């Protein structure tokens, strides 16, 4: 299991500054690193990949840089739209892990942002992720759950082309991963739930991630 710690919960900045955010991997992971920006009540937007490669759309502002165990994410000018939740991910080895998280805070309005259904303790439920706009087939879909004020954690993942499954060991028992090549629908079922089991669940694709749905349990 590959920790991946990033250096604080908070970092405060200002307009105009140049800020560094670190993550250390608790062994070798490469160069397979890449790096999220959440805004509240929205799903990560994918910054960097393959630890220094800017994606399509990101700003000169970001740069990221590391190999091996010390990765950093440096945001040259900051800018007040980039104050938000920064996060490392590790997609070496199995199973997938990420940082903590660090909140990057100065020094609105949110409705049913995402949606979701209460269950009740030992219920099951079973989450739809529709597609489309491309070949359903083609692209690994992951699932990430999200409990608020901790940080993301992979539960699992699944080709669609032929229902190949890797499952977080963590999760060997609770989750369940199926898709419908039919509609273009990957599922997931969470069986015997619990308090614990409270969160905002994500399905994603390499770049795009769904909003995400949240179940409650009491």
């Amino acid at each position: 299991d590959i920790v991946l710690t990033q250096s604080h919960k908070f970092m405060s900045t200002s307009v105009g500054d140049r800020v560094s955010i670190t993550c250390k991997a608790s062994q070798d992971v490469g160069t397979a690193v890449a790096w999220y920006q959440q805004k509240p009540g929205q799903s990560p937007k994918l910054l960097i990949y393959w630890a220094s490669t800017r994606h399509t759309g990101v700003p000169d502002r970001f740069t990221g840089s590391g190999s091996g165990t010390d990765f950093t994410l440096t945001i040259s000018n900051v800018q007040s739209e980039d104050l938000a939740d920064y996060f490392c991910q590790q997609y070496s080895s199995y199973p997938l892990t990420f940082g903590a998280g660090t909140k990057l805070e100065l020094k609105q309005v949110q409705l049913q942002e995402p949606g979701g259904e209460l269950v009740r303790p030992g219920a099951s439920v079973k989450l739809s992720c529709k597609a489309s706009g491309y070949t359903f087939t083609s692209y690994w879909i992951n699932w990430v759950k999200q409990r608020p004020g901790q940080g993301l954690e992979w539960i699992g993942n699944i080709y669609p082309s032929d229902s190949y499954t890797n499952y977080n060991q963590k999760f060997k028992d609770k989750a369940t991963l199926t898709v419908d090549k039919s509609s273009s629908t990957a599922y997931m079922q969470l069986s015997s739930l619990t308090s614990e089991d409270s969160a905002v669940y994500f399905c994603a694709r390499w770049g795009y991630w769904g909003q995400g749905t949240l179940v409650t349990v009491s």
